[PDB]
């Protein structure tokens, strides 16, 4: 191992990176124990770390260079953008790590094998490849010293995988990882005496459960998110050390089995077929849980008394059951340092005991939602000035009363969803002193007065939620405090004045729904100066002026990455009723039913059985896009649209019908290659129909009805497939599916 070879291998790696900008310090001029990424002792390099650095080399470089030097131990290239494959090298004996997770190596699984002249090898990473097994298994991986092996994450397809990865031997192997592959088949880790660790999950498994033999060694068993069914409780039988048990995300049926593995902290059963009242499956003791979940399954009847010997639990999930009866304390109460307590979408009843505030002392979440509670929200939740408390989710329930204004002693509260129930009263000023409050979420309940003002204090506000209650008043100004707000939906108040200028400087901003209530002036210019606003829903105000050209600005530069990922529904109008405005409502839709969307019809005049449409938002570009929604019908708008209003690639749907915007369709128009809805009916537009509104493609639905256009209607595009309807009350214009141009008239 002399300097001279470890520098110069070190040298002609470096050498090699096509990005000159990459490994900057090292140098033939240096010592390595100087250079980023290397690890020495007693000035010899024992390791080298270049994770996370966009290497953008093939493996057969770095096999030549840096696994041939003597003397190195590990070498740890994870989301180093290595590509190619693994085959035959020199490897030192020295080398007992190697992480190649999380880059682009390529080929047959098979190709590992090679990795077997590394002869003191002990841990290999290779998640997060696209490593494949061809079509018949054969042979095995003949890697049998490996103590730990990941081999997840790749595109393994194949029958038996496992069995070929451990036919020439695994007494040494303490963890095995193989989860998000397509791997089908048996599993059989009887011969590993020593295995610690095995995670298949994620894969393809229909079969059988995996066979453990004695299971001597083994802590950790997840088998989730696959097909499978029968029975796990027997094959787990002999596990005397077992930890962890994931068995969520299959297809397993029947009462639960016994599971008294006294050793057992972490369970889950959830989303599975289980059914019935729960029996005492577990030890006298509860085992050793910390952590259990048997959520979205057909459990019913009360909780049973017990669970009253979980003493150490600190997770307990019982969601999306049919778990009924009140709130049971003298169970819950045993849990000294349970953190979370989810019994969301069940049918619990009644009102919340006093006693549920001892409770809240080590509790970071009580997620209530989707229940049948009734009576107020306790008073005294965060009396203990120790409390931790960091997500309330009481929504969609039958809670009367007032928002107890006390629930501002929940300092580290950071969600607060109180939606759909049947609360009056204000919003309590002193909610402005929740410093870490993220999400507040109100809507649908009977709530009145004004939009406090002391709100301007809670600079982390992300989301505001207050559709469907009776506010009156202004915005307040101190929002424009709040400056990462993303969602703001006051749709369905009595709230009045104008968009205020300021709004502009909310750079966050995705969703701004402001629609039926009594908002008035001008839209404002400032909204063009919006980076993030991505739908923005304003029908059924009091709108007036002009719309101004500047608020499409942003268009290709809008940012759409921190709205991702929440739950809503989208509640399309299906046009039958007169009395139903605008294209549709995007609401907020977390922890509630939807079989519960019927509670809006004493505030919304639009059929509940029209259609729903639900998921979690996933805008369709990350950056660069532009508004994807615009309904600013039933308004009072004039004069006349804006070209600018063409230059939006991304919108779905645009809505200024029932106003009074006169001028005609800007050519613009055309340019809108996503738009799926056009509605420009009820106004006073004349002209003709540009026929560069051919081009549009995915038009699902036109409207351009009741306006005073005039000449024929273009015979290209989607025009044709639409009903005389969606043209009439234009005295001028003719043409397909209107009688035929003629002349003389
Ligand atoms: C903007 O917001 C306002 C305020 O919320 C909103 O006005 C309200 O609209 C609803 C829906 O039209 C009205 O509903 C009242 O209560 C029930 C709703 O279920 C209805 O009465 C019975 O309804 C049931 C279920 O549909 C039906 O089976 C039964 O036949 C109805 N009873 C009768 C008359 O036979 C009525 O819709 C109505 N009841 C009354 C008070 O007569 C609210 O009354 C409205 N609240 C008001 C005006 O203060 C408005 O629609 C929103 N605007 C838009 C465009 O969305
Ligand atoms: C093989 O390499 C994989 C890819 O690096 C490893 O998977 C990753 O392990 C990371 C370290 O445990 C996880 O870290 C996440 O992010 C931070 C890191 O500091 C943690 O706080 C988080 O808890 C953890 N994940 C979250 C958000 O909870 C990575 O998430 C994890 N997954 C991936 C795909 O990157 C394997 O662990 C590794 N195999 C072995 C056996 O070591
Ligand atoms: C980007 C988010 C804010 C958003 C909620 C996103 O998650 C969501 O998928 C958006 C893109 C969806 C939600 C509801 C959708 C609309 C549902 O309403 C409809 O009228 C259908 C009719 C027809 O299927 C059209 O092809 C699309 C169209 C008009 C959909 C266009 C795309 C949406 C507007
Ligand atoms: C997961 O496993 C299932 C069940 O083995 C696979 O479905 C079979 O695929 C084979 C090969 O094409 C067919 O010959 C069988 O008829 C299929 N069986 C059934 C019941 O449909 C499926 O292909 C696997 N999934 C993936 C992604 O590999
Ligand atoms: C138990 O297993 C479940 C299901 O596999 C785990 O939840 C999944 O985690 C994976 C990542 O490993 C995600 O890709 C999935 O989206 C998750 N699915 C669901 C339904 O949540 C869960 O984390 C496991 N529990 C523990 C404590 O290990
Ligand atoms: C717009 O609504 C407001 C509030 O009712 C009104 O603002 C008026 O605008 C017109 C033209 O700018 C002028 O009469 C005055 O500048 C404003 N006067 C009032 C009443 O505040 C106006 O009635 C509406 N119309 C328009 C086109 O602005
Ligand atoms: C590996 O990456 C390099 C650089 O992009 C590329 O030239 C080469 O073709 C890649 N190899 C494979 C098999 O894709
Ligand atoms: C759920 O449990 C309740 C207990 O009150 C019962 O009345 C109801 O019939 C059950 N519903 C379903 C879907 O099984
Ligand atoms: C909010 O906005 C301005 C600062 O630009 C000012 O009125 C006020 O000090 C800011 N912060 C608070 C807490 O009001």
């Amino acid at each position: 191992q002399s300097l001279y070879r470890e520098i110069h291998q070190l040298i002609s790696f470096k050498d090699v990176l096509p990005d000159k900008n990459l490994l900057p310090d090292w140098s033939s001029n240096k010592n390595p124990c100087t250079f980023d990424g290397v690890t020495c002792r007693d000035d010899k390099v024992t390791s080298i770390d270049l994770s996370s650095k966009p290497l953008n080399v093939g493996f057969s470089a770095v096999s030549s260079s840096l696994l041939s030097l003597t003397g190195l131990e590990s070498l740890f290239l994870s989301n180093s953008h290595i590509n190619g494959s693994v085959s035959g090298f020199k490897c030192s004996a020295s080398l007992t790590s190697l992480d190649l997770s999380r880059n682009s190596l390529s080929g047959p699984v098979t190709t590992l094998t090679s990795l077997g002249s590394c002869s003191g090898l002990k841990f290999l990473n290779v998640s997060s490849n696209t490593l494949d097994f061809p079509g018949k298994v054969s042979g095995g991986l003949k890697l049998n010293s490996l103590e730990v092996l990941d081999l997840s994450a790749n595109s393994i397809s194949g029958a038996n995988v496992v069995g070929w990865v451990l036919s020439d031997g695994c007494g040494e192997l303490k963890h095995l990882a193989i989860s998000g592959n397509k791997i089908s088949g048996d599993v059989d880790v009887s011969r590993c005496v020593n295995l610690e660790f095995l995670d298949v999950s994620s894969n393809n498994f229909s079969t059988g459960i995996p066979f453990l033999g004695d299971c001597s060694a083994l802590q950790h068993l997840d088998i989730s998110g696959n097909k499978l069914s029968g029975d796990f409780s027997r094959a787990i039988s002999t596990c005397t050390e077992l930890k962890l048990l994931n068995i969520s995300s299959n297809q397993f049926v029947g009462p639960i089995p016994p599971l008294p593995l006294k050793s057992l902290q972490y369970l889950s059963l959830a989303e599975n077929k289980f059914t019935g009242e729960i029996p005492d499956f577990l030890s006298g003791a509860c085992d050793t849980l910390t952590g259990l979940d048997l959520s979205g399954n057909h459990f019913y009847g009360a909780v049973p008394p017990f669970f009253g010997s979980c003493s150490l639990l600190e997770s307990l999930a019982l969601s999306s059951n049919n778990f009924s009866g009140e709130l049971p304390m003298d169970t819950l109460l045993k849990m000294r340092g349970l953190k979370v307590l989810d019994l969301s979408f069940n049918e619990f009843s009644g009102e919340l005991p006093e006693s549920l505030t001892n409770l809240s002392a080590s509790l970071l979440t009580l997620d209530l939602s989707s229940n049948n509670f009734s009576g107020p929200i306790l008073p005294n939740l965060c009396q203990n000035p120790k409390n931790t408390l960091q997500e309330l989710y009481l929504q969609n329930n039958g809670f009367t009363g007032k928002i107890p204004p006390t629930l501002s002693n929940c300092s580290e509260l950071v969600s607060l969803h109180l939606s759909f129930n049947y609360l009056s009263g204000t919003i309590p000023s002193s909610l402005g002193s929740l410093s870490k409050l993220r999400d507040l979420k109100l809507w649908l309940n009977m709530l009145e007065g004004e939009i406090p003002q002391e709100l301007m204090y809670v600079k982390t506000l992300e989301t505001l939620i207050l559709d469907f209650n009776d506010l009156t008043g202004e915005i307040p100004s101190g929002l424009s405090n709040c400056t990462n707000l993303n969602w703001i939906s006051l749709s369905n108040n009595r709230l009045t004045g104008e968009i205020p200028k300021w709004i502009g400087r909310l750079e966050n901003l995705a969703i701004l729904k402001l629609s039926n209530n009594s908002f008035s002036g001008n839209i404002p210019a400032e909204l063009g100066d919006c980076r993030s606003l991505i739908w923005l829903d304003l029908n059924t105000n009091l709108f007036n002026g002009t719309i101004p050209a500047a608020m499409f600005k942003q268009s290709g530069k809008i940012a759409a990455n921190f709205i991702a990922g929440k739950r809503y529904v989208y509640i399309k109008n299906d046009g039958m009723k007169k009395e139903c405005h605008g294209a549709g409502n995007l609401l907020e839709f977390q922890g509630i039913r939807s079989e519960q969307l019927n509670r809006l019809s004493t505030r919304n005049p639009c059929n509940i059985t029209s259609r729903v449409y639900g998921g979690h938002t996933s805008p369709t570009f990350d950056n660069n896009g532009s508004m994807m929604f615009l309904d600013m019908s039933y308004n009072m708008l004039s004069g006349y649209i804006p070209k600018e209003i063409g230059s939006m690639p991304y919108l779905f749907i645009l809505n200024l019908g029932h106003n009074d915007i006169s001028g005609s369709i800007p050519d613009e128009v055309g340019d809108l290659r996503g738009l799926n809805i056009l509605d420009l009916s009820s106004n006073k537009l004349d002209g003709r129909i540009p026929q560069a509104m051919s081009a549009l493609t995915m038009l699902t639905e036109i409207d351009l009805s009741n306006n005073n256009l005039s000449g024929p209607i273009p015979e290209m595009g989607q025009f044709e497939t639409f009903p005389p309807a969606k043209f009439l009350n234009n005295p001028g214009l003719c043409g397909y599916p209107l009688p035929r141009c003629d002349p003389s008239n």
